[PDB]
């Protein structure tokens, strides 16, 4: 502003997402990373009826030390989640500080963590009814994803969020273009590549598609039922390129029920076009629960 001579530039105000700062009283932190946390937060008055009523959120923010391109990164974010829509197994945005102060997103708040986690401590509660659910749940968020035409470019168990009632949420579905993303949990975290969930053409092609998320689809569906297990586990990343080009894949876990056997080998073939849309592994699970009971 030539006016006053101001020391930064300001984000566009979007009345539609808006939330007043006052009404959003933050408390302990959910995560951390250097240049990124989300802290956990009471909003009130967050739908018009009912003034005056708390709801728990998680409120996303870069700390002093981030970059400019993290916030546009961050932005970038917000934008795509805006575009998205309301589902159930989506971590979805409930409002947005964009003025008078920091960036905050306020999103849907998962206490239980990560999908990995949840399931690594709970290894002697985890029977086959559960565990499906949580496959079903993870189907049903991507098969909304693929409807609204956003790409993961990143499905894993440790991007599955995981509520109290143990919903699963999937995050981080609209980062921005990039690899190198600040973490906002952990002040140390892996930074490389994601391998052994990305399909071979992402891999070596760098393409990108809903059918290379439907393969990393597979690999979660594999950590699922291994309790959280560490995909090809203690194998490099020579060796893994070398035999997945020969068409080997992960062997069948142990007490795996053979139709998720089947379902994971579909989402490894090797053509993307003979892969199952999301639509048919939302339905093949269902069949699954039925079963399981």
């Amino acid at each position: 502003m030539g006016s006053a001579g101001l020391v930064s530039l300001d984000l566009p105000l979007d009345p539609l997402w808006e939330f007043p700062r006052d009404r959003l009283v933050l408390g302990k932190p959910l995560g951390e990373g250097c240049f990124g946390q989300v802290v956990r937060a009471e909003a009130f008055g967050m739908d018009p009826a009912r003034p005056d009523q708390a709801s728990t959120v998680a409120v996303k923010m870069l700390k002093d030390n981030a970059s400019d391109k993290d916030l546009a990164d961050l932005v970038s974010e917000m934008e795509v989640m805006k575009l998205i829509g309301r589902h159930k197994n989506i971590i979805n945005l409930l409002g947005v500080c964009t003025q008078e102060g920091p960036l905050y997103v306020i999103v849907e708040c998962a206490a239980k963590g990560n999908l990995r986690e949840f399931l690594r401590a709970r290894r002697p509660p985890l029977s086959f009814p559960v565990l499906v659910s949580c496959a079903y749940q993870v189907a049903r968020g991507m098969q909304y994803l693929e409807s609204r035409k956003c790409i993961h470019r990143d499905l894993a168990a440790r991007n599955v969020l995981v509520t109290e009632d143990n919903v699963m949420k999937i995050a981080d579905f609209g980062l921005a273009r990039g690899v190198h993303h600040i973490d906002y949990y952990k002040k140390t975290s892996n930074g490389r590549l994601p391998v052994k969930w990305m399909a071979p053409e992402a891999l070596f092609d760098r393409v990108y598609t809903h059918q290379s998320d439907v393969w990393s689809f597979g690999i979660l569906l594999w950590e699922i039922f291994t309790l959280g297990g560490s995909p090809y586990p203690g194998i490099p990343v020579e060796e893994l390129f070398s035999l997945l080009r020969e068409g080997h894949r992960m062997d069948r876990p142990p007490h795996c029920p053979p139709e998720l056997y089947g379902l994971m080998r579909e989402c490894w073939h090797a053509a993307p076009s003979q892969r199952p849309t999301f639509k048919q592994l939302v339905e093949a699970l269902d069949k699954v629960l039925l079963a399981v009971s």
